[PDB]
DNA sequence: CAGGTCT
DNA sequence: ACCTGG
């Protein structure tokens, strides 16, 4: 009872609810969908992971988001701790309002979105997000999850153990910048991406001003933050857009990939007009992202998340 | 060859 | 131009 991953039924005294409709947040569409790679459904409908340097288990009913924290004497999450969950899910951003806007300007969105409510963006840490998305180059969601887990196990601080899972926090820049990290990361199957992690951890810390430079790209404009991220090894345009959208408070960023081409073409009959080339290219990908920004508005990347979730079936 | 990044 | 999965 007192050992292991908790469930709402098994230890009801250690949970606290946050008012949050299922239409504002679907955990099963947000937490496993390749935004974060570090949440696990360890019991049915119960998602466990590291959030604000502690381990949480989250589950929901129709009107409540139920939360528990593993810290020495076990107790409910305090008020300040629940705000970190609200902050992580960005719950002040009302989806009801966004879905209404997107629907009003896009009848295709109106048609598809009703089935896929509660899709929102997590407000991720920029370090974690950066190095996760560096591991996603030439890769799929299954292997990426594994690489990130091993990376965190090897180089991240031990938090606590629940059942047979030892939770680790995401590694610091210092740990990823350290001697022989590439070789160690290669032993963990990351391949050529091992170099990129090491090099980008070193470039941030030793060439760019460290953690502070990255964190202050939150305050900088989208265009600035994107340009700044591209100088890092393993970070091209797509990767930078993902980081901008997921970790640097740029809701207008629209990461363009072949998947977005398929949507644009099949669902909006989109073709590049200004650009010369017909297919994907840096010129045409920039044009596509702009199309959806003008269509959807300042939260275009959140809209994309909904269509991405809907296409996934 | 597909679909990203580096210079 | 360069890289690695399917
Ligand atoms: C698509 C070319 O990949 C860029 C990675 O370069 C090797 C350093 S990790
Ligand atoms: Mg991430
Ligand atoms: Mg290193
Ligand atoms: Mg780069
Ligand atoms: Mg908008």
């Amino acid at each position: 009872g007192s050992e292991g991953h908790r469930t709402l039924a098994s230890t009801p005294a250690l949970w606290a609810s946050i008012p949050c409709p299922r239409s504002e947040l679907r955990l099963d569409l947000v937490l496993p969908s390749g935004q974060s790679f570090r949440w696990r459904e360890q019991s049915p409908a119960h998602w466990s992971g590291v959030l604000a340097d502690q381990v949480w288990t989250l589950t929901q009913t129709e009107e409540q988001l139920h939360c528990t924290v593993y810290r020495s004497q076990a107790s409910r999450p305090t008020p300040d701790e629940l705000e970190a969950v609200r902050k992580y899910f960005q719950l002040d951003v009302t989806l009801a309002q966004l879905y209404h806007h997107w629907g009003s300007v896009d009848s295709h969105f109106q048609q598809v979105a009703q089935k896929f409510q509660g899709v929102r963006l997590l407000r991720q840490d920029p370090i974690e997000c950066l190095f996760s998305f560096i591991c996603s180059s030439n890769n799929n969601i299954a292997r990426i999850t594994g690489m990130v887990e091993r990376l965190c196990q090897a180089f991240g601080p031990r938090l606590i153990q629940l059942d047979d899972v030892t939770y680790h926090g995401f590694p610091s820049l210092q740990a990823l910048a350290g001697p022989e990290v590439e070789a160690h990361l290669r032993k963990l199957g990351l391949g050529y991406r091992a170099r990129c992690v090491s090099a980008s951890a070193r470039a941030i810390l030793e060439e760019q001003g460290g953690l502070a430079w990255l964190q202050q790209l939150r305050e900088s404009s989208y265009e600035e933050a994107h340009k700044a991220l591209c100088i890092l090894p393993g970070v091209g345009t797509k990767v930078a857009d993902w980081i901008c959208l997921m970790a640097l408070d740029k809701p207008q960023a629209v990461p363009v990939d072949v998947h977005m081409w398929h949507i644009a073409q099949r669902d909006y009959s989109w073709h590049p007009t200004t650009s010369q080339a017909k297919g994907p290219s840096p010129q045409t990908n920039k044009e596509l992202g702009n199309f959806f920004r003008s269509l959807w508005g300042p939260y275009a990347g959140w809209a994309q998340a909904v269509l991405f979730s809907a296409d996934l079936r």
